[PDB]
């Protein structure tokens, strides 16, 4: 194999893979409508990137890799089949990187990316220079992915469209399994659970599963997993148990109980009980591998996190923003499921009890807003000040009653918060600027467009332009 071409090379997922393959010496080609930092970096490494989707782009390719976001109509794909050039999905290419490596695949509905980042830090510190492919930018490395010199591959495993079923790992983690909607058809959620079981059965017989016993669905699935399992959680029956948890600012402090080890004291550079869970998963894997406690503890105290995961972008003075004294703290989170938003709020609340929580939220998709409406209203009602942008459609047509204004009505009608509707993405900075007080903790929360707003708020220090 010589020339790999990626349709949608600019997105997360595709970019990391392309970068690892470039460093291994393969010829790399790609396409994307929106050039970004990832596409520039790929061009720096020798890849040829096109900012359009045309059939000429697939010429001489040994294989064409496609993300699930591309439509079957894409001329690159069409042109590929015409030429009888194999076309595979992102996940099949990730599977090939894992083929001759000691794969550690991290799955779950929430926490996958963070847990993958925590494992990568531990293995790097232990001098095991791992190859890794993560769904978020690993801040310690400045990238989503890196080629390592060892046989290890640490990677996030995506359950969407059962992509993770192509992976053949040696170790697999399941952080939790939660529905993001009610069953459209009888057995919808049961089907999803079965794919996780099928994923774990991709482990060889001598392989290992690390599962969160605190998650009700994961606990219920244990008996059906015919593989060696190591459980973790605050639960009393956990193989790796968290206890004496307390949060101090951005840091978590707790003990971990493991078999044939005395209690260890951990200081984690990430906030919240949910990050303690993610860390426990990582430590469980690290311990079965034989990594020393000093390497583990140093990795966790120094953890640098991932882009857009409770990402502190700065404390900025308000005088030039709205003429008030003091400063405001800017935190960026991509969390989009009500569980994710709630965990972020809890971390901010527990970490900085005296700060006022100001959230700028952008719901992602009408289907999801409609499906988890009640949960969004309950979770969003917990902040002190709420600003809401219009639902990020992600290609979907609107659903009446499942929009930001409706959600704002439901929350306001409870008589505690008076949410602020932000009619524009361009108006967000001004409307935020106007209500900021000293000692505010701002959560720019959401998976779509809001990511750019966060970046710009940081670049301009909260000053409207
Ligand atoms: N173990 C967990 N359980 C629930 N939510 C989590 C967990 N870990 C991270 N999160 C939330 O999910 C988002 C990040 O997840 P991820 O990108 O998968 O690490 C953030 O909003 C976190 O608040």
């Amino acid at each position: 194999v010589r020339h790999i071409h990626f349709v949608g090379i600019g997105g997360a997922g595709m970019g990391g893979i392309a970068e690892v393959l470039a460093n291994e010496g393969y010829q790399i080609s790609g396409s994307d409508l929106a050039p970004n930092s990832v596409t520039q970096h790929l061009t720096a490494l020798g890849a040829q990137i096109y900012f359009h989707h045309r059939p000429e782009n697939v010429l001489d390719a040994s294989v064409v890799v496609v993300s699930t976001a591309i439509s079957a109509d894409n001329p690159e794909i069409v042109a590929a089949r015409e030429a009888r050039i194999p076309v595979i999905r992102r996940a099949e290419m990730l599977a090939e990187l894992m083929r001759y490596r000691h794969g550690i695949a991290v799955a779950g509905t929430h926490g996958k990316t963070t847990t993958t980042a925590m494992l990568s830090s531990i293995y790097a510190e232990a001098g095991l220079d791992p190859t890794f492919v993560n769904g978020g930018l690993v801040k310690a490395a400045g990238t989503h992915a890196r080629l390592g010199s060892s046989r290890y591959l640490i990677a996030e495993a995506d359950e969407s469209d059962a992509s993770f079923l192509h992976l053949q790992p040696m170790v697999a983690i399941v952080t939790n399994i939660e529905a993001d909607h009610m069953d459209t058809y009888q057995g919808d959620f049961e089907n999803l659970k079965q794919t996780f079981i099928n994923f774990l059965h991709n482990l060889p017989f001598y392989g290992r599963a690390v599962m969160c016993i605190d998650d009700p669905v994961v606990r219920e699935l244990l008996p059906r997993v015919g593989r060696h399992i190591t459980t973790y959680g605050f639960s009393d029956d956990a193989d790796v148990q968290i206890a004496s948890y307390r949060q101090e600012g951005p840091q978590g402090h707790f003990t971990l109980r493991r078999q044939d080890k005395p209690l260890i004291e951990v200081t984690l550079n990430a906030p919240g009980r949910h990050n303690a869970l993610n860390a426990a998963a990582a430590v469980a894997v690290a311990t079965e591998e034989g990594i020393e406690d000093e390497d583990i503890l140093r990795a966790l105290v120094g953890f640098q996190g991932t882009g857009r995961r409770f990402d502190f972008l700065g404390n900025f003075p308000l005088a030039p923003v709205n003429g008030k004294e003091g400063s405001a703290m800017l935190v960026d989170d991509y969390g989009h499921h009500p569980t994710e938003v709630d965990a972020t709020i809890k971390a901010a609340r527990a970490g900085w009890p005296d700060k006022r929580i100001v959230m700028l939220f952008q719901p992602h998709r009408y289907t999801r807003t409609r499906d988890l409406y009640d949960d969004f209203a309950n979770v969003l009602s917990q902040v002190d000040v709420l600003l809401m942008l219009d639902v990020y459609a992600a290609g979907e047509p609107p659903i009446p009653g499942a929009d930001s204004r409706a959600l704002c009505r439901t929350i306001r009608n409870r008589g505690k918060l008076d949410p602020i509707l932000v009619p524009d993405s361009e108006s967000a900075p001004e409307m935020l600027a106007q209500i900021l007080n000293g000692e505010d903790l701002i959560l720019v929360q959401g998976a779509g467009n809001i990511g750019k707003i966060a970046r710009k708020l940081a670049e301009h220090k909260l000053q409207p332009q």
